[PDB]
């Protein structure tokens, strides 16, 4: 197991534009076009990060590539963030991935703003910090994966991953 499972399993993989949770046009292994309404903005999106005309559908090594883009992105987003560099660095490579996985779901700035979590996680204060990670929007409106990646924290494992 690694960052890359990892994410395939809480993503999954879809071809064809389609709503993530909140209702934001998708695509691929969790790659967010746009925030907009428009399926017409969000067709133009994924012809700009694909490089040519798609029609709403892309290939598996496509939407491979998007996923190669964007785990590469999140993490140089938190080697450059001064509230998340630390962090990962006091971690262990399973509970780096845990962090990756945050913030490819909500954004560098998201996880920023777990302050009180962030803190704990650095005085490895686990059991603590799992507690406070699932007082959250992240936890109730997706929870399933959400102690998916707590249980990471909290135990240092794969377990929770695994038995899929
Ligand atoms: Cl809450
Ligand atoms: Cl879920």
């Amino acid at each position: 197991m690694n960052i890359f499972e990892m994410l395939r399993i809480d993503e999954g993989l879809r071809l064809k534009i389609y709503k993530d949770t909140e209702g934001y046009y998708t695509i691929g292994i969790g790659h967010l076009l746009t925030k907009s309404p428009s399926l017409n903005a969000a067709k133009s999106e994924l012809d700009k990060a694909i490089g040519r005309n798609t029609n709403g559908v892309i290939t598996k090594d496509e939407a491979e590539k998007l996923f190669n883009q964007d785990v590469d992105a999140a993490v140089r987003g938190i080697l450059r963030n001064a509230k998340l560099k630390p962090v990962y660095d006091s971690l262990d490579a399973v509970r780096r991935a845990a962090l990756i996985n945050m913030v490819f779901q909500m954004g560098e700035t998201g996880v920023a703003g777990f302050t009180n979590s962030l803190r704990m996680l650095q005085q490895k204060r686990w059991d603590e910090a799992a507690v406070n990670l699932a007082k959250s929007r992240w936890y109730n409106q997706t929870p399933n994966r959400a102690k998916r990646v707590i249980t990471t924290f909290r135990t240092g494992t794969w377990d929770a991953y695994k038995n899929l």
